[PDB]
């Protein structure tokens, strides 16, 4: 029969902020999520102007990667990952994103870091940017809003670039950078690019703005990248939630159609290097005015990503008239309400590179759940790998049956991170269990879920023994 | 305020085979059309191995475009035609298809009708296959399952390219090549290439070895263009029925997604330069041996088409053929669903699928023309359905910020039907006096359709 190419790359994603802690160990400064308090269902995370001693931050202390990560990576040495997926905490390089020179014991961290997975030959996958830019350049630029974070980003980028030329291959540059097209979400923009559209003037152009100073600093990454070392390879991060239009009605099929643009506009320019006309008209509609630079269009056609990386773990139904979407009434969905559609990632594979015609890289999945630790310590969490299972046999099919071009695959969390919408614990992803909790309590010892040994076996056997 | 470009390319669009009639003028040999009966519903046309006496044959006759072009085309003037939509009869320039001279009359013929439409300054769109392949070539060589018809076609396109150099410069190379991609249908492989798939041991690998054939003839005749006069653009034609998922099921919608590749391997092969990954592993699972030769693939990638044309009618819905009817669409008296939406969507996913400048080469609403009293023939429907069409079309293209570089709608002038061969279901604005039982005349005239276009596109289309 056929199966996936012997060198899929099978690994384990997680982001910085989310596992680290150590939010101010080393000389790191504080980053957007460190002034970002803990929340809970029906309890929004606040943003705080500076530190407060009264308030809980759950990336402060995280799960300790930042302390743990030499036997953390132990445990993904067992597993047999073929390659990590992290973020550089961009807050350990420039603590305040605008110094003169960079942070020396950040650079020494993650040298640290990449050699103990070089040692179990796991191969580094950086994501550049990963929601935890330095407070900083929010509270005195304006983030994101100012050309000035473009220099910042990119001395940021060849920094590290140059540090780990020989170390790491594969990079992408700015995490979900479509999470923020929701314009009017509370903590996408802020998260993104660390500016809420909403308390702006203009809050839609203030975000075409943004994303058009981060769609130059991605292609100013790809040409620095390019001649510090063109065998590395930087592609770009889309967030994936295909939309299915809930009927064959024409009005739905073209209003899914449509809606499907606020994912490619960022792909069709961090990918084919120009804005789409459709987005074009969309400005001269509305008026929009985006300042560039002289340039900036080179910039871009010249700077594309080389491979696709995205996030899969669900799919949307949508109505022309109704709402802004609908439940698919023929999906299930996990305890947090995201829908189980693994045919969704086979569609989402099919579409994506159909589309572009570039590799791809599935660099997130998984299924959030509550955990129980039973009385002799085991975590079965059977209902995690049926997830995962049936995900991954529907990504075999685009690859062996449709003939999409894939790189690898690495669930989230793949040890137990701080979630992103609430900061809990208790939403769990991880092969690795870390026993820390909502309320605080725990050793923050780790352990091994039933998905672990299961996760091996599917590395070992290339994905044939699930 | 926003509106299609100034220079739009309004016009209309007929076939050599449907409209011409003179089979057997002017030296032109027979084609495959020659030797198709006419049919009705309930009774498909036959094809005969050669032309029989008391046998009929509507293609022979048609419209009788051969001997009233100039009267039509004074007719397409005064409708104010940006451009106008044929096909090059391909046995008028090599009536058996391998002669090694071209035939002066065929080639003379076409530089009078392009004489003529020029005159009114009507820019000629030229289809170089359009059902009417020379029938000999079918015969005695196997028609395209055989390599010897590349080069027979493509010394036809050289001939044709440099004695129109001046004339014509919009082109395209094989019309609607995707309907064959149903191999089972007793016409579409017949009328797209002279081979009925069910008829041979492998019909699905007889098919891709002819599809093969046809893509390197397409850029052999795309690569010759270049030479002659790089000004020139070559097209493809791509019959485009969007397939809806019936429903948000993840099953329907994957299954859709994956029936749509029947339409876009031909527009990837032809757009993009190679074979799509998602074809060359179905060959692999059947087992299929695509015959090649050395440098087809870099040809397949030196030629590629310069815009695409395509052909919109209606859309299916699909359930996890697997078709299965639209309840939110009325359809045609003849069953085709009518969905304008479906136009906007199928030039919004073949622009962004692309990127390249798309044409609009067929659109049209076949059904029964009435003549009243006083000669008058009252197409609402039909003016009905072109301008929820074209109103959807300006939306891609003002809206959506699709690249259209035209729109010309089907059977302009009263044509002979594809499947039956009939006169009845007719498609034009202008109206030919001739019926199923052979009554008529030919004399045309014009329907309520003809000033309503007239007068769509003196507005450029804003007073529809
Ligand atoms: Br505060
Ligand atoms: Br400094
Ligand atoms: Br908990
Ligand atoms: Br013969
Ligand atoms: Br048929
Ligand atoms: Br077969
Ligand atoms: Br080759
Ligand atoms: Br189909
Ligand atoms: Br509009
Ligand atoms: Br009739």
């Amino acid at each position: 029969k056929l199966t996936l190419p012997k060198d899929f790359l099978w690994g384990g994603a997680v982001a910085a902020h989310q596992v680290e802690g150590g939010w101010n160990k080393g000389g790191k400064g504080p980053s957007i999520c460190d002034v970002l308090t803990g929340g809970a269902h029906g309890v929004p995370r606040e943003i705080t102007k500076e530190v407060l001693p009264g308030k809980y931050y759950p990336n402060h202390e995280a799960v300790d990667f930042y302390g743990h990560y030499k036997e953390d990576i132990k445990l993904f040495a067992e597993m047999g990952f073929k390659c990590f997926r992290t973020s550089i905490a961009w807050t350990r390089i420039f603590p305040k994103g605008d110094e003169a020179q960079p942070n020396e014991e950040g650079l020494k961290f993650y040298d640290d870091m990449f050699d103990e997975l070089l040692k179990y030959n796991i191969e580094p996958v950086i994501t550049l940017s990963h929601f935890e830019m330095p407070l900083h350049l929010v509270q005195q630029y304006g983030s994101w809003t100012n050309r000035k974070v473009v220099d910042f980003f990119v001395r940021f980028a060849e920094v590290v670039f140059e540090r780990y030329k020989h170390k790491v291959k594969y990079w992408m540059t700015f995490n979900e950078i479509n999470n923020q097209r929701n314009w009017r979400a509370p903590l996408f923009g802020y998260c993104c690019s660390g500016v809420v559209y909403t308390e702006h003037e203009n809050p839609e152009e203030t975000m075409y703005q943004v994303l058009h100073h981060q769609f130059v600093a991605s292609a100013l990454a790809v040409k620095a990248a390019r001649r510090i070392n063109p065998e590395m390879k930087v592609g770009c991060m889309l967030a994936m939630v295909p939309l299915y239009p809930y009927s064959c009605n024409p009005d739905d099929v073209m209003f899914a159609q449509e809606s499907m643009r606020e994912r490619y506009v960022f792909t069709d320019v961090q990918l084919r290097g120009y804005y789409p006309s459709y987005v074009l008209n969309e400005w001269e509609r509305r008026g929009f005015n985006i300042k560039m630079e002289d340039g900036d269009l080179d910039v871009l056609r010249e700077g594309t990503c080389d491979y696709l990386g995205f996030s899969y773990y669900m799919t949307n139904a949508v109505k022309a008239e109704g709402g802004g979407s609908v439940p698919n009434p023929y999906v299930k969905a996990s305890d947090w309400g995201w829908q189980i559609d693994p045919v969704g990632l086979r569609y989402a594979l099919c579409e994506l590179y159909e589309r572009y015609q570039r590799p791809l890289f599935i660099v997130e999945n998984g299924f959030g759940a509550y955990d129980k630790v039973e009385e002799d310590g085991s975590i079965n969490d059977d209902y995690r790998i049926d997830y995962l299972r049936a995900h991954i046999e529907e990504m075999k099919k685009a690859v062996t049956y449709d003939g999409v071009d894939l790189m690898g695959y690495t669930p989230w969390g793949c040890i137990d991170c701080v979630s992103f919408t609430t900061g809990q614990y208790s939403k769990r992803y991880g092969f690795i269990y870390v026993n820390k909790h909502d309320d605080g309590t725990g050793d923050m010892s780790r352990s091994r879920k039933k998905s672990f040994n299961w996760y091996k076996e599917v590395i070992a056997s290339n994905g044939e023994k699930l």
